[PDB]
């Protein structure tokens, strides 16, 4: 076949929020001049969509004007440490990267090439976002028995943050249940704000709730896709919250964290555990966009399958406005780093990289350096702005499995002026 990717392969949009590949497809097939030529077909977009993707160091929005579909004899399943499991054809191409005099160069690798061990070029930061106006009906919407809030802000973002971790959702009344009742009133302050109604706190046999009895504030939750309960196998995050600007993340993140992540200490790591995968795969692009590389876990719970989200280390417990010390926690941040090559084109600054507590020698038989090594080095060597912005976006994660797989399927593609766009179950750079 062609490039393309496996149709469970998210893509982020602005139109529709992180998709899976094919339901991008079903949504646009035949929205466009189609043409076919035997097992590959494009479809030119009547009206292009936006996507994501990388140029000059940056993350941002990008017209997609082509969608793709081939049908391809087999696949490559590729495995990284942080938990990306990406499925493509042979043929298409991902990223690795090197770090030069020169700066940060990405080198396309097809597939079939990778190999354990290789780094690839994945997202830890995503630019963008704007306050977003909540979709109405041209038709007859509009509760006139309660407040509909018009746009996502930061207030209404803690208040789904608190809902979708630690809430119900009846037909009738929406609940927030939490022993602490300061939380609970603080949702209940919010709900006044936001709704210009409020609940009650009930306490119960082994927790309190804030029981909310309002049946168009549990549609309004509806129709953002809240789920009705913690255990919804199915839920997702809001096309909104995504393309939100980071401060609206921050706070929704926040609320979540408080009401249902955990702090580990041995591993310096916050961990939230739910039971929808495609929500554990939303936080992740959502975490991305506080400039947050998470990892991802697969984890038996009493006989049932959860997905475990890390926020994992020093550095990205910072983005969170944490300062800790995680000693326990093993770098996965390495830059790809020809160290002697610029070490000698700089003229050798071995006083100054010593007064930065690094030794050159330590880097010259293939050592790994660590993304925070490397924003030392790099002021010292003229790449203060490759480290500030390419690899403040860009996280190069080491290759843990490669497998062919000889089972033939349908495949899915776009087309973008950057050729390359943002996707896979954790943000990942795809070559198109």
């Amino acid at each position: 076949s062609g490039k393309a990717v496996d149709g469970n392969t998210l893509v982020l949009t602005e139109e529709f929020g992180l998709v899976k590949i094919k339901e991008l497809y079903e949504k646009l097939d035949g929205k466009g001049r189609k043409t076919v030529e035997g097992n590959e077909e494009w479809t030119e977009l009547e009206t292009p969509v936006t996507v994501y993707g990388y140029r000059n160091g940056r993350i941002v929005g990008i017209k997609a004007t082509h969608i793709y579909k081939g049908i391809s004899s087999g696949m490559i399943e590729i495995r990284t440490r942080t938990g990306r499991k990406i499925k493509v054809t042979p043929i298409h191409k991902l990223f690795t990267g090197r770090v030069t005099k020169d700066g940060l160069a990405l080198e396309e690798v097809m597939a079939m090439h990778i190999k354990p061990g290789d780094r690839i070029a994945v997202v830890k930061k995503i630019d963008g976002g704007e306050y977003v106006k909540l979709t109405t009906s041209p038709d007859f919407r509009k509760s006139r028995k309660i407040k509909v809030p018009e746009v996502l802000d930061e207030d209404l973002a803690e208040f789904l943050g608190y809902l979708i971790a630690d809430g119900t959702l009846k037909p009738r009344t929406v609940a927030i249940y939490n022993n602490d009742e300061s939380l609970l009133k603080r949702a209940n302050f919010l709900s006044t704000k936001l709704f210009g109604i409020n609940g009650k706190i009930v306490q119960e046999r082994t927790v309190k709730a804030l029981l909310i009895h309002s049946k168009p504030l549990v549609d309004f939750f509806r129709k953002l896709g809240i789920p009705e309960s913690k255990k919804a196998r199915n839920w997702k995050v809001p096309r909104e919250l995504l393309l939100s600007p980071p401060s609206v993340v921050k706070a929704f993140i926040n609320a979540y964290i408080v009401c249902d992540g955990y702090y580990h200490e041995r591993k310096g790591e916050i961990e939230i555990t739910t039971a929808s995968e495609e929500g554990a795969y939303g936080l992740s692009y959502l975490l991305a966009k506080l400039g947050i590389y998470a990892t991802f876990r697969k984890k038996q719970i009493k006989g049932k399958e959860y997905y475990r989200i890390a926020i994992s280390g020093k550095t990205n417990l910072e983005k969170l406005g944490i300062k800790r010390e995680t000693r326990g926690y093993t770098n996965i941040d390495i830059v790809p780093v020809e160290v002697e090559s610029i070490y000698n084109a700089l003229g050798r600054p071995y006083s100054e990289l010593k007064g930065e507590g690094i030794e050159i020698h330590n880097y010259l038989n293939g050592e790994n350096m660590t993304y925070e090594t490397f924003r030392k080095f790099a002021k010292l060597v003229g790449l203060e702005e490759v480290a500030e912005n390419h690899l403040k976006h860009i996280l190069f994660d080491e290759v843990v499995e490669v497998k062919y797989i000889p089972e033939p399927q349908e495949v899915y593609d776009i087309t973008t002026e950057t050729h390359n766009f943002v996707g896979g179950n954790m943000p990942t750079l795809l070559h198109n």
